[PDB]
C-alpha cells in the first residue's frame, strides 16, 4: 500500500488540464470547436473567490470556458480567469487540486476528481 | 474535429506515472510493501535491448514481473533497465516508456494499457 496510485495519477491528470488550458490562454484563443465545463470547489485552499460568488455556489461552482472569456493565466498552481458576470466582473484563481470535475463536450472527454 | 487529443496526453502524463514510480524504486532498490509490477512492452520497439535469448523466446510482446529477484534497476530519461532471471540465466533488459503496452500492480489491482504499437 506503500504507493498511492491514485494520488499519482489525479496528479498527473491534474496537469493535463494544466497543459491545455496552459495553451488556450496562450494564445487567448480557444482551438476549434472546443470548450471546457470546469466544476471545482468553491471554498478549497488555494481558492480566490468572492462572498458574493461563494453566497451563491457554496459547495460547488461549475464555469464554462467558452468563446470568450478574459485575463486567463496559468500558472503551475491553477488557473486565474474573468468572468463578466449579468451584474459584475469577477476574478477567480482556481487551484487544479481544487478542481472535481473537467468535461470537454467537443470530443466528449471527461475527467473526474476526488475531493 | 480534435485539436487538442486529450488522449496523447493523458497518455504521456499516466506513463510519467510508471516513470516516477519505477523511478523512486531504481532509487531504494526494493518494492515498498507487497508491491510488484507486471511490465508488459514490445521487444520489437526501437530502443529495446534485450538477448536473443529473450527475443528468440518471445516473438514480439512480452511481460515482465518485478517482484523477488531483481537487480541494477536504473531509471533513464527514454526508459528503464533492469536485470532479471529466465530460466536460470541472468538477463539484462533495457525498456523504453514508449515501448510498454501494460503496466499491472497485483497488490492494489493498479492497471494501465497505452498504444504500444
Amino acid at each position: 500500500d506503500h504507493i498511492r496510485y491514485d494520488i499519482l495519477a489525479q496528479d498527473a491528470l491534474r496537469g493535463v488540464i494544466r497543459k491545455v488550458l496552459g495553451e488556450v490562454a496562450a494564445t487567448g484563443r480557444l482551438p476549434g470547436d472546443h470548450h471546457f465545463f470546469i466544476t471545482f470547489l468553491t471554498g478549497a485552499p488555494g481558492v480566490r473567490i468572492s462572498q458574493h460568488l461563494k453566497s451563491k455556489y457554496a459547495e460547488q461552482m461549475t464555469i464554462v470556458i467558452q468563446h470568450q472569456f478574459w485575463d486567463m493565466k496559468v500558472t503551475e498552481t491553477g488557473f486565474e480567469i474573468g468572468l463578466s458576470f449579468s451584474d459584475t466582473p469577477e476574478k477567480l484563481v482556481i487551484p487544479y487540486n481544487a478542481i472535481r470535475g473537467f468535461y470537454d463536450p467537443s470530443v466528449n472527454f471527461e475527467l473526474e476528481f476526488d475531493v
